[PDB]
């Protein structure tokens, strides 16, 4: 369904766009946002959400600790979380795969890309 809502953490600049541009392109209309891992947990508790997409530097809480937070609840443990970083790192994919992150991709990015990441990651998670 069109209707799975997103939830875009962080900036969300993608080079020429944003997240929830190129999700609209996508035909993703369902999509509300927050500003840094704090704003996100808050609106997390009014439920509802199905995919949370997360920048890696973020003011006063980051992607990592966002993702080892959501996956520590019980009640949204299971929440597809892609990151989304503009300094590809060996040292930060690390940690995130291991921390449990669904994907990981470096701006600047288009919406093909983000096709085919969305795609694999429904795959994966059987949805």
């Amino acid at each position: 369904d069109k209707e799975l809502k997103f939830l875009v953490v962080g900036n969300g600049g993608t080079g020429k766009s944003t997240v929830r541009n190129l999700l609209k392109e996508l035909g993703f209309n369902n999509v509300e946002d927050a500003e840094d891992g704090v704003d996100a947990l808050n609106k997390l508790q009014a439920g509802g959400y199905g995919f949370v997409i997360s920048d890696w530097n973020m003011p006063n809480m980051d992607g990592l600790e966002l993702l080892k937070t959501i996956r520590a609840d019980g009640a949204m443990s299971a929440l597809p979380v892609l990151m989304v970083t503009a300094e590809a790192k060996k040292e930060n994919i690390i940690a995130a795969a291991q921390a449990g992150a669904s994907g990981y991709v470096v701006k600047p990015f288009t919406a093909a890309t983000l096709e085919e990441k969305l795609n694999k990651i429904f795959e994966k998670l059987g949805m």
